[PDB]
């Protein structure tokens, strides 16, 4: 089972997201990202049993990334599920922080909020390999 | 000296233009991209210099990445200025689309018009590793 899931948002976080399965692979970690490892059946399911199974929840946080998760009560959102999966299991959530603008708690679904309480990796495109160093001693 | 140099647009395609470098190395190119292989001194001569010195010139279209291009007519621009310098050294170009609008040739400085002839690959977001392959097969 991977160590590490890669939850992003496909408009706006897919190359970063990319960029970092191609780092944390060759750091030697078995990563879950959708377009790679997302296979046949009910993907609910599957997305979900793959949160669960890694150890790690990668959140790459791209501009506008958690805009679709506002008022997004009924939790139908794909990230906004991945979220609430990762915090209710108690898993390393590593937010990583690509131009996004904090929200205020307030204007998120209650069962997400706590994801503003993890401490975020600010992703510097001068320093990368530095970047990639932190990440992995962010991850468990 | 580099085998590639890779121009993009900083404020679009800078994760696609990073990640594009990690592939390539990974298969044994020498690669320039500024943030790893510009270093000090005067950057105008520098870029030119490294442009100059590539055999494969790979431009990252982002969506809007030729706008700032555009009635640069003075070419102050310097993604034009890295493509004129590849077009007038005849440097194998090979274009990465990701999302671009083809724009029409009359929109462009004159100068540049020609980058429009070059074969261009379509980067695939579901298909990574095949489009990585794909780029390896146009490059000298
Ligand atoms: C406030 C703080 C500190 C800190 C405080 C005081 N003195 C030293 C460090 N460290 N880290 C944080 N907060 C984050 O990193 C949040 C990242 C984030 C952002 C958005 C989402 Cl949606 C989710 C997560
Ligand atoms: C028209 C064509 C064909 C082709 C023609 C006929 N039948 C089969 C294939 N193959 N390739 C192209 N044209 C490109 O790929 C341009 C890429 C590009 C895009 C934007 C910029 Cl600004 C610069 C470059």
């Amino acid at each position: 089972t991977p160590d590490v899931f890669i939850s992003y948002r496909r408009n706006s976080g897919s190359q970063l997201a990319s960029l970092l399965k191609v780092h944390l692979q060759l750091h030697g970690f078995s990563v879950f990202i959708d377009v790679e490892k997302l296979e046949a059946g009910k993907f609910e399911d599957k997305l979900i049993q793959s949160v669960m199974g890694a150890r790690n929840f990668v959140l790459v946080l791209s501009p506008g990334a958690l805009d679709k998760c506002m008022q997004d009560h009924d939790c139908k959102d794909w990230v906004h599920k991945e979220i609430v999966t990762a915090l209710s299991c108690g898993k390393n959530i590593v937010p990583i922080i690509d131009g996004f603008e904090w929200p205020e708690p307030q204007v998120l679904p209650e069962d997400m909020q706590a994801v503003l309480t993890f401490n975020g990796i600010k992703w510097s495109h001068e320093y990368q390999e530095a970047t990639i160093e932190k990440i992995i001693r962010f991850l468990q």
